[PDB]
């Protein structure tokens, strides 16, 4: 089992929030993020999300998947995981304005699409792939990470697939919805910027692209970025959910464009 | 659960050998190292041996654990964990002789602790550490592996061997101060770049004096700059008596206290 025994974790410094709780830094058996539910009595629904991630993230051993160590009921629901060194996608790109050189941002990309394979070979939908959720541990390893709103078969508007945004289907969700967030999250790292930086409307962004008037401007990749790349990214950021390809098509891709550069 | 279905693994080329198999540069979601046991009718010792490191593999997720992803049945019994660029620290130190900063020296030793630290909690006795099993994922995160020989609580591995161990008089002559000693010896590596008992050219010498107490790593080869304390800590960690031996939560916070002084 991974339940880590009440009193064996230390919580030390709040570093944000997660899928359904806080994250902090914490001991156990060395550095480990924690990711808890501060409420006193853990609500069904809530207890449910925690049984779930759990489930989901029990199932996960790769490179390119945040490692989950084990999980804690009291005194309070936490969810135990490796410690990144370094910072999220998102903060590299959007906070700090890291400049990476391009074969690091193809192997960044290659990384990301490693371990969606993994979570796709094994039927798990991230459902909110963003870079704030893409870790990168001693600014080298990729990891994936915040599995709640994950499952088997958000506020995170801009890496949505239209049919998401749109939300007038069932189960919106695919494994072209996480492709598509993935095509976003490859705009981040071939821009250097956050999609529909022109638009300071969210609800006008929200509605535009879920009626396919709006897309990313890829004519603002970097003249380093591989016009396969390019090509890559539109097929990812496709309006049309089948028009998309699926994540071993994606990782072939990216690692020719890696034998050439 | 974590069989890996038929045909999924593709085996690349042969690295070296394992405890208990051969091991390969694979693909499976990615660069993979995969151990397999290369016979055609696998006696049930082996499929014994295999069913054992599966199940102690299956409880380990830890960052300097080797991590592993899951066992195939066919083409043949196989165990696959991620890849790891680079090299065991034995290679390091004693073939291309890298030169590691003390800094690093105790860090890699941290961890090294680190990874022991977290398997005897829940109960896991390597049995077989040394530097051949310690490895260098991008020079930085020691990953152990080959949990072939570890057990949980209720080979020709010569120099990490415990005087007990090498006696096999005593019951359960393993221990986690078995592998404390083990771990003592990595120590040595790391604070002389080099092998015990190095001017002795016979195992079956080494193998009898170690296990009678004739015997034993010297200390006084440890580098000018190797902290008092880690000395100190090496000494403890090898003692020939086995209960005199502490246990890796000493250990880990001693090194973790030697670092802030570093
Ligand atoms: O983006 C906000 C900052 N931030 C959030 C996390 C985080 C997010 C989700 C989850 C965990 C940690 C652990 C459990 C979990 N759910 O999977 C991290 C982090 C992740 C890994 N190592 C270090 C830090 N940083
Ligand atoms: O010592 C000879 C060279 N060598 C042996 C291994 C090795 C040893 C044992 C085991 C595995 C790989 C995989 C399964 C296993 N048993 O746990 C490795 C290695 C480990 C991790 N990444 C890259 C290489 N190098
Ligand atoms: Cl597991
Ligand atoms: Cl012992």
């Amino acid at each position: 089992d991974w339940e880590i025994p009440d009193g064996q974790i230390t919580v030390g410094q709040r570093i944000g929030s997660g899928s359904f709780g806080t994250v902090y830094k914490g001991k156990w058996h060395g550095d480990v993020a924690v990711k808890m539910l501060n409420v006193t009595a853990p609500t069904p629904q809530q207890l449910q999300a925690f049984k779930n991630e759990v489930g989901v993230l029990r199932k996960t051993r790769h490179v390119n998947i945040l490692l989950f160590m084990g999980y804690s009921t009291k005194p309070q629901l936490a969810i135990v995981t490796q410690w990144c060194e370094g910072s999220s996608l998102y903060h590299h790109l959007h906070i700090i304005e890291t400049k990476f050189e391009m074969i690091k941002l193809i192997d960044i990309a290659r990384q990301t699409a490693q371990g969606m394979d993994y979570l796709h070979a094994k039927s798990i939908i991230h459902r909110d792939l963003k870079s704030n959720n893409i870790f990168l541990h001693e600014d080298l390893t990729v990891k994936i990470g915040d599995f709640g709103l994950a499952t088997v078969k958000s506020g995170s508007i801009l890496w949505m697939a239209p049919e998401v945004i749109r939300m007038q289907d069932k189960n919106p969700y695919s494994f072209q919805s996480d492709v598509y967030a993935f095509g976003i999250v490859l705009y981040e790292l071939m821009t250097g910027q956050l999609p529909y930086s022109n638009i300071n409307n969210r609800d006008q962004i929200i509605f535009m692209v879920g009626r396919g008037y709006l897309s990313p401007d890829l004519s603002k990749v970097r003249s380093n970025c591989p016009k396969a790349m390019k090509r890559l990214m539109a097929e990812c950021l496709k309006k049309k959910r089948d028009e998309r390809p699926l994540f071993p098509q994606i990782l072939a891709s990216i690692e020719l464009l890696a034998r050439s550069l």
